[PDB]
């Protein structure tokens, strides 16, 4: 039961730009009446086929987080896309995420950092939720034959702030193409692909948390995130040990709430 | 199964003017993440409450046929509305439209003209498709208690271009309080309402139809209809008979094919 506290004044500001806005677009383009149609039936669609989270996730919440991004001075933000899920089962400081037997197959990451402020103190009782999609780009509990909390997890860091996650790398997101995003999107010759990409939401006592997401240097789709969502201070340079695994290293830095 | 030929090229254009747009109009009244979650919820309840037709033409549907407007140099066009039936039963050029009981106790309105092409000349077998509320401003077949092709008609335009259509005079028109079209305009203290009108759609052999509306002098919600539709040269000013009917007589002109 979703609310905000926006005052009619201020929504019959934003709405009149909206509104103004895209009506300016119909009188620019010249949009005709059976392009008219086309939209209104694909508007439709699009609520008939569950996809205004996705939709809106790719196409406008970027915006959203730069709003945010402005009254912030820690570790980066990015959206929150619409695969999140609250409550994923907690894990020590030092762990591997949830996986199958499939994702055991796949080179590892280990993802090392530490919780800390503004200052640069570490950050007791800091909590690092992480999810991410497999190898073959499907999250848990939006996938029917994954267990509901591959790849999601509440890492505990320890008392001074620190995590050693050991996951596989993620592969990139393609969004449904059969779907009315997808036939927006190869309806204008666009491609329907994320950069491959952990989500994380970063959270301590008495800190402002943050929602955020790290790519991958080498990454394709890197530099075309179709959600718009990469940042360059989110871009991750993992070095790969004798092992074989990839380690990195990242700290996350939180506002004060 | 609605199309139309948009080159990607195109819609690629249109989609970075609307986007962008929006996107602008979040950075610039600082669009919050709570009120981006009501945004959301609310494209969700638009198109659970089959509002997708209603919301579009009353608040996109005035710039598209503006578009249209500059094409074209006959009478003035206006919005068509969600209420539009096709096959609506036909009626000789001087008729009565279909009516209930109640209807007949409200004051009749006796509408007059001539269907003429841009130079004046009359147009045989010119029709006048013709749709408006009753007094309690509810449309036939969006309304279970009235009687399918109530206000409704095909009005067959004579050898001479002529009509002389009985009907009465309809209610201003208030769009659902109830669903997420108008929590929209109540959460801005907004108004609900149209003015009072008659939909018209005028055809001709070998001419381009015209979709308009006509509007009445007195009317309230004249000087602010919701739809946007309104335009002052599609007010009647009826004058009254001494049976103490309202008369009123108008042309179109349809512009060729
Ligand atoms: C093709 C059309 C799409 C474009 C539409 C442009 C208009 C966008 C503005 C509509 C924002 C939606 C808010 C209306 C819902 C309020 C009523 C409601 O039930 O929410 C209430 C919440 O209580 C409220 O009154 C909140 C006020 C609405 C604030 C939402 C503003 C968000 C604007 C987003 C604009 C982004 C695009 C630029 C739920 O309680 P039940
Ligand atoms: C909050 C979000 C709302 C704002 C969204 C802004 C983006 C608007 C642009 C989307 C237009 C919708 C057209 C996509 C559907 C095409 C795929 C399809 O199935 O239609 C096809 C039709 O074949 C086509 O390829 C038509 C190309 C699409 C032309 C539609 C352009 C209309 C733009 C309207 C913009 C008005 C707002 C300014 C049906 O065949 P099945
Ligand atoms: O995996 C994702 C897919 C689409 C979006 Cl918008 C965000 C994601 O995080
Ligand atoms: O009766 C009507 C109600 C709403 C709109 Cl947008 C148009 C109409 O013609
Ligand atoms: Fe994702
Ligand atoms: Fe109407």
């Amino acid at each position: 039961r979703a609310t905000a506290d926006t005052s009619p004044e201020r929504l019959a500001a934003i709405a009149k730009d909206a509104l103004g806005a895209l009506n300016d677009v119909i009188l620019k383009h010249g949009v005709t009446y059976p392009e008219y149609r086309v939209f209104k039936q694909w508007l439709i669609d699009v609520g008939e086929g569950g996809e205004w989270p996705l939709f809106l996730d790719v196409f406008i919440e970027h915006s959203v987080e730069e709003v945010l991004a402005r009254s912030r001075k820690g570790t980066m933000g990015s959206i929150e896309g619409p695969y999140y899920i609250e409550n994923s089962p907690e894990l020590p400081s030092k762990c591997t995420l949830p996986m199958r037997e499939e994702d055991e197959k796949i080179t590892p990451l280990v993802f090392s950092g530490q919780v800390t402020d503004l200052d640069g103190n570490g950050l007791a009782g800091a909590k690092v939720e992480l999810w991410h999609a497999d190898n073959d780009g499907y999250y848990s509990q939006f996938a029917p034959h994954l267990p509901e909390w591959n790849l999601r997890g509440t890492i505990i860091a320890d008392e001074e702030g620190r995590y050693e996650i050991t996951t596989i790398q993620p592969a990139p997101y393609q969004i449904p193409t059969d779907g009315p995003t997808g036939q927006f999107i190869e309806a204008q010759n666009g491609h329907p692909w994320r950069p491959a990409h952990l989500h994380l939401i970063v959270s301590a006592p008495g800190k402002e948390s943050v929602t955020t997401q790290l790519y991958f240097k080498g990454g394709e789709w890197i530099d075309s995130d179709v959600a718009s969502a990469t940042k360059p201070e989110l871009i991750l340079d993992p070095k790969t040990g004798d092992d074989g695994k990839n380690y990195v290293t990242y700290n996350f830095v939180l506002d004060p709430a």
